[PDB]
């Protein structure tokens, strides 16, 4: 019943052809098949991991950790403040730190939610559209609020109950290099999910796309039920908020940004002015020495696997994995994973090395 199905499906996984038929029958009896709708989260970062997954149809996207955004109320200015560090990989190895200093002030006169101290967890995947000739960035992002212990007996939030279209506009000036970016896409606050594509409309971007991610809509963060009273960003909608930043690149220049974030009709719009000063023309930013996505460069399609890191290390999921298309999965529980690795040292090696490479 399920076995004839999983037996048919397991043919799409060439890793298992490293296996005799009697044993393969036993493995297929332990596999569980799953159809996953396009866009759905399969594994969430920080969750415990009791199984791993083999892709039989479709592809999945891995979104890796970008860090935490630490937020505090600014009750006297009726807004919030945030500070955090971004670690950009340098292409030859090493890291370029970007220290972020942030303040947000509502545009409207009405009261907003002024939160207790908390943070936003961000995971991201950066990619390219193989049919796009312009300089561009395709971006997938998950944003989750956390840091308030869950005791256990805003009107702006109802603007984000579904999928909201987003428009992003940036005029930049870095060491006199002027440039513009336009981006469009959609925000799903219910799942904390951003999917956008950005174009440099003036030609070649004079800085690396990863350094513009933070500047290019925290109102799409998923605030958990017990934290809805701490979501300043949605509470200031629809009139919106001003968001300003100082971004200090260690041993290099600084970005200063001012943005208007607000609804125009049904569309959440983010309009940005950015000025960069004191950059080194042969440094990591103006010299384009930062990795775009070498860490995590591809969706994982048929024959690939994920979820193996937690089973090897015992640590929680290190990344969020979501279906890019409709996905057909076979999952394998932890205990049967250890037996698979024991029965086939070849397969054990493939897992070991892949998990190392991904670490
Ligand atoms: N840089 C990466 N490239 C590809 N896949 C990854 C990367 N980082 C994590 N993963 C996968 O994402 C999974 C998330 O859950 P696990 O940590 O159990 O195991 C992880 C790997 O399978």
């Amino acid at each position: 019943g399920d076995f004839v199905r999983n037996w048919q499906l397991v043919a799409a996984v060439p890793l298992f052809q490293k296996l005799g038929p009697a044993v393969l029958v036993e493995i297929v009896r332990a596999l569980r098949a799953r159809t996953v709708p396009a866009g759905a989260v399969i594994c969430r970062i920080g969750e415990p991991g009791d199984r791993m997954f083999f892709v039989v149809e479709g592809s999945v996207s891995v979104a890796t950790n970008w860090g935490n955004v630490y937020i505090t109320a600014d009750k006297q200015k009726n807004g919030i403040k945030a500070n955090f560090k971004i670690r950009h990989n340098v292409e030859g190895g090493g890291v370029q730190l970007a220290y972020h200093y942030q303040q947000n002030t509502p545009i409207g006169d009405g009261p907003v939610l002024l939160p207790d101290n908390h943070y936003l967890s961000v995971q991201s995947k950066l990619s390219k559209d193989p049919n796009e000739k312009r300089d561009h960035m395709v971006l997938l992002e998950f944003v989750t609020a956390a840091g308030i212990t869950l005791d256990e007996y805003s009107k702006g939030e109802e603007l984000f109950t579904g999928v909201v279209p987003i428009l992003v506009e940036l005029d930049g000036d870095v060491n006199g290099h002027k440039f513009s970016v336009r981006g469009e896409g959609e925000g799903d606050a219910t799942n904390g999910k951003l999917t956008l594509k950005f174009i440099c409309t003036t030609g070649k971007l004079p800085v690396p796309w990863p350094t513009l991610v933070t500047t290019l809509v925290q109102c799409f963060a998923r605030y958990p039920d017990h934290m809805k009273q701490h979501d300043f960003f949605k509470s200031a909608m629809p009139e919106g908020y001003i968001q300003e930043r100082t971004i200090v690149f260690k041993d290099d220049g600084t970005y200063k940004t001012r943005a208007e974030v607000k609804f125009e009709g049904d569309t959440l719009v983010n309009r940005i002015e950015l000025k960069g000063i004191d950059f080194k023309e042969d440094g990591n930013i103006l010299g384009h020495k930062l990795e775009y996505n070498r860490v995590n460069p591809v969706e994982l399609g048929p024959g690939a696997f994920f979820g193996e890191m937690a089973l090897i290390s015992g640590e929680p999921r290190v990344a969020t994995v979501s279906a890019a298309t409709t996905v057909s999965l076979l999952s394998l529980h932890s205990a049967d994973f250890q037996m698979l690795c024991s029965s086939s040292p070849e397969i054990a090696e493939i897992f070991r090395k892949t998990a190392l490479e991904r670490r």
